[PDB]
């Protein structure tokens, strides 16, 4: 019940992309919590929620954002966990900069990122599932199932 | 002595950018495998390795590949195991080609991606760390430890000569 | 009547734009097989579909996918037969990643790639069509006037 | 000894890349003709040289170009035959213009279109191969042997040093 | 009455863009034809063309063409007149592949290149009245006057 | 003597470009502190030191940063002081994700950037220089000064060998 | 009541994007003029602009424009006032031009660039009034409440 | 003896790549003056020098200048003259930041832009010949004798060593 994945992204704006994280992680039942926190107008609750996130029982954190994204980079500073970055896709240039501002961390501080846009947010829960199935038996055998039907379903010719 | 992660990377090339990988795994004491799997000039290869990953102990995988780099997301299209990706930086679009060509995997096949180069190789290996900390309490404290000491490491100044 | 083009697309949605490739070959009555193969979802379908291409009579394979587009490059890797790749117009990128990862092959394993988008799919027909041309002369013929049309056609000035 | 691939490059600094197609159609025994023509600086022999292509013998045109690279389109634009075009590293924009100049034709005018630099000078030598193979028995089976031995000489680990 | 300005463009497609020239150069009173060049489907009309534009009375010659514009410099390639090259936008790049190669042009056969789009297709016009204008006192001053009340037209402050 | 203006930097490896920024403050007479500041490396140091600017008597920071540069969006993000960011110059990307990265920041937390590289350094010193002068009639006239003779050193032709 | 502040911009068009600097500044109550300058169109207007900003009283000089936006470069050229520059995104290439037209400044004459579109035209606005507020402590009271009350409106989780 | 183009640039570090522009049009015997005008550093020196060429006998003026290129633009809104703009190839962005500050000019003032560097040194150079051989038969002949050795001198074959 208690959440192990924490999805977090800067602003409302950003939902319409983080959503599809969302989404996935409750298809396959993992226990999550959805938040706002932004880099820019709440550093102290970034702070304080990255520095937390292990203590609270979270075991990956996925965060989205656009433009000069720094939430995830910054959101890594803060913890020991995994932290799976979405490029947002931005008015102007498209996510190329949220891209190159999530996915170019100096060593030292990962975040594992995905692609822009809605795909990379669905990436980010299958991605974070495949992490916790590692240690969970239960999971491991939905996520199983999840990707067979995925593979499966592909038609062998177009509509 | 099984490893535990596999670093495959698409030729002996790719190596002087991986061996930070490498070197970091070792450093934090994590079991792994380094191999050489080419996407496109051994893709049988690659569809076993990936198949059988998961079976042979693996818990997550590494893989580096510049240009078209295609190691990354075809390695994640048969293991349900989580695959990381280094894009190699490549000569005339320095890593360009390779940093889109492993980020941008549709919906349902995910790549974890790391920066283009050697920090990229590194933050892979620390990714991969972190992902097994989850579960292994000697390595949580060696990776606590590990990034304890970088944050103590930097200095306050710059040596302005 | 057997095909001697196979048409191939990562999914129903590189349909709007691999139907012109489509179109084209059927237009200059080239036996042609039209279907889904995603690299990334169907990945045994792949390797099983470009392993025997050759052994079914193929003679041009016109891959096309959008975003990280593996499907030709993979496809190229197990067939000997040749494989030209059109990059799909991506939402965020507009085709410029799906362009790169499809025409950087690295040496040893080419994919004949054309323009990103519709002009793309039009343009691998024709490619294979002007293959195809080089040992079947009553297909040289009728591509011998498609050409000429398409010449004789443009307007001299614009309406 | 008649050629059937012709390899055609806008100048001599185009040789240090286009070197390689024709020393992989030598070596996989392709009769063919290494000519510079100019897209820009010699107009009507590019016309001349793509309008009579087919009669002359030749079944595929290799081509090469940087920078506004039109060469390959160009040739295209009076022959039926098929066009693959390699773009030449440029130096200031490393090739990008020389791709997007080649891989951009518009529906009705194609180009098969490869990699940036040497790769792609190799692969569309290899492309051309595997064109000419569809109905060439013994060079079917020269393809296929090569293409096998690449596969089988990929090493199984990088050399760690 | 005869023509002094060529306008060409690859396709109605471009006829869009290219019209703001056709504009400029008729507001201005330039002679000029408007006509459709492509350099792919049409390259013997196009080599005719810029062969002969110099016998013909032209003094410039305004090309445009989008994606893998080769227009400009194929034109510029048979002709010692001063070519201006205008990149069309294209869907998926933008007029990026439209300006690069256009502008790109090797050293030994110049095109004079302006912005991609409307913008660039007037520009090319007026700098096309620019050159006229060294040697045609009258048209000197249309341009004169074209130019200063653009200047004095520009308002204060928006609305 | 105290200092009004902070250079901070994520490395040691950023001061050969914000040495720049450095040299301007102290040619122009600007009391400043030069510091090490990284921002995923140090987030704690990083957030007292933006927080506390401001009572520390600083008026202006000069934060430079590479790659997915941070600093100077997360030191803007803790202080009410104006922050330029000067992009360091990066390995593969030649500064454009630096750039990115410190440019594009959403309405609501501005970052007044710079050029990438040293002309950025040494503008963002200026660029100080002349925000302290709207308050500080002598900085004025030595900035007025410099002004003046950067326009008056201007060379009327080049020198063609 | 005299303006500190001069809000600047090369057209109309630009006011979509400009009008967000306009809003912020009244928004703190800081005195300002807001006109438009064109520095390719009124090269004078310009000049005299940049020229006697400081003797009118103004303090700080926000400029935007697109495409080859030489506005906020040029104004710098001829002012020791501070310069922000604001890229206004441009139809083809989203701004990018706009950007890289105004942020590469060589060194000896800054412009403090702010991102493309509305976020950077309220962001100079937001950044010209830290800079005023370092003289004027009422200011510097209303600028760490808007800032606060940017903070405490974030909300916790997504709607 | 009278100039009748104009070649400036920003500053010495740009006389490399205009150098190009300079030895054409001696080359092709057109009398012209080279300057050394920066649009950010001479604001005035640049409005005086591009109000009055028209007056002083200039046709064409060639401008060069890198990075945030503003000279050519900003001479061509003081001109009714043709202006041509050089992209002086830039460290960081090569050129790029370069070739968009020049070529996208909005409506109303235009900059017929060459390629980045040398090779568009040296087409300005041209292009500006071609514009002044529209009403000089002897310079009109020197051109077309130019062009046709140009032509006549490409090799048929590369020097496959």
């Amino acid at each position: 019940s208690a959440p192990v994945v924490g999805i977090i992204m800067g602003s409302q704006s950003d939902w319409e992309t983080m959503r599809h994280a969302d989404a996935l992680l409750t298809e396959l039942e993992i226990p999550h919590e959805t938040l706002i926190v932004s880099a820019h107008r709440t550093p102290d609750r970034l702070a304080d929620y990255a520095r937390t996130a292990a203590e609270r029982g979270l075991n990956v954190i996925i965060a989205g954002a656009g433009g000069a994204a720094h939430l995830p980079g910054m959101c890594a500073a803060w913890t020991r966990l995994p932290v799976l970055g979405v490029p947002v896709e931005s008015r102007a240039l498209k996510g190329m900069d949220s891209l190159l501002s999530i996915v170019q961390m100096p060593g030292g501080v990962p975040v594992g990122t995905l692609a822009i846009g809605a795909s990379g947010a669905k990436n980010a829960a299958l991605l974070a599932a495949s992490i916790l199935a590692l240690y969970n038996p239960a999971l491991a055998a939905r996520l199983e199932t999840w990707r067979a039907l995925q593979t499966a379903s592909v038609p062998n010719s177009p509509i």
